[PDB]
């Protein structure tokens, strides 16, 4: 449907806007790009599904997200990866875990305030019909 395509285009605009606001926050810099393999060579072995905000933008533009739920699974992945890969009591690990939790919480709070539930419901229904 042309009307369904308008729905998804609006979803994409909304997701780019949320992702931009996360990406510009200084606390979340570490999550804006894939990690440096030369810097952290065991990362690809420990973390099988790397995710970051640049990859999220790429996925939005590739029409990979048809719902906000599918977007949040990738935000959740950014966060869970950070908790799994940096689990220690040392301050560097604690800092990154705090920042990961904050990224997750911030994304969910923006969505809570700014996503219309009926718009998400529409997206989910279109997705489930395909
Ligand atoms: C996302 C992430 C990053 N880092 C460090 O910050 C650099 C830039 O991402 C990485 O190369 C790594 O040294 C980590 O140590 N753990 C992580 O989970």
């Amino acid at each position: 449907s042309m009307q369904e395509e308008d729905t998804f285009r609006e979803l994409r605009i909304f997701l780019r806007n949320v992702t931009h606001r996360l990406a510009i926050d200084k606390r979340f810099r570490v999550f804006t790009k894939p990690v440096d393999p030369d810097e952290v060579p065991d990362y690809v072995t420990v973390i099988k599904q790397p995710m970051d905000l640049s990859s999220v933008i790429s996925k939005i533009d590739l029409h990979k997200y048809l719902t906000v739920k599918d977007y949040l699974r990738d935000i959740d992945l950014i966060c869970s990866n950070a908790l799994e890969y940096n689990p220690d009591r040392d301050p560097g690990d604690r800092l990154i875990r705090h920042r990961a939790c904050a990224l997750r919480d911030t994304a969910y709070a923006i969505i809570k305030e700014e996503l219309d539930e009926d718009f998400e419901q529409l997206c989910e229904e279109i997705q489930e019909s395909r």
